[PDB]
DNA sequence: TTCTTGGGTCTACCGTTTAAT
DNA sequence: AATTAAACGGTAGACCCAAGA
């Protein structure tokens, strides 16, 4: 049996594993919903950690290495961390 | 039967914007 | 002006599940 690609698959499949269909409503999971079992196993696995878009930031010579952490220091929210990065008034930067 | 794939369904936390003070 | 909450928009990684191998 050949797929529509090309290459040799078993007849028992429609497709070699690299033309086989799982975007949008043909994945094997489309339309389906967590259960709260599932939910609650998964958030304990991520509390306590920090996504890959943080940014290390220098308060004028105090470092820290998000500007969440830069927030929770200074006791402010982080849109003033934001805020005060893009001011002249500030030597708030981020590194890199 | 098991082991592998890989993208839809989620969570915790980030950082930037903007309405409202 | 300088502030905050909430609206938005993003990442990786855990989960699920059917079909390829
Ligand atoms: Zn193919």
């Amino acid at each position: 049996k050949f797929c529509k690609c090309g290459v040799r698959i078993q007849t028992s499949a429609y497709t070699c594993s690299k033309c086989r269909n799982r975007s949008g409503e043909n994945n094997s999971f489309f339309n389906h919903k967590h259960s709260d079992i599932t939910k609650s196993k998964i958030s304990e696995k991520m509390k306590g950690k920090k996504p890959s878009n943080i940014k290390k930031i220098s308060c004028d010579g105090v470092i820290f290495d998000c500007a969440a952490d830069a927030a929770r220091h200074f006791k402010i929210s982080s849109g003033l961390v934001t805020y005060r990065v893009k001011s002249d008034k500030w030597n708030w930067f981020y590194i890199n």
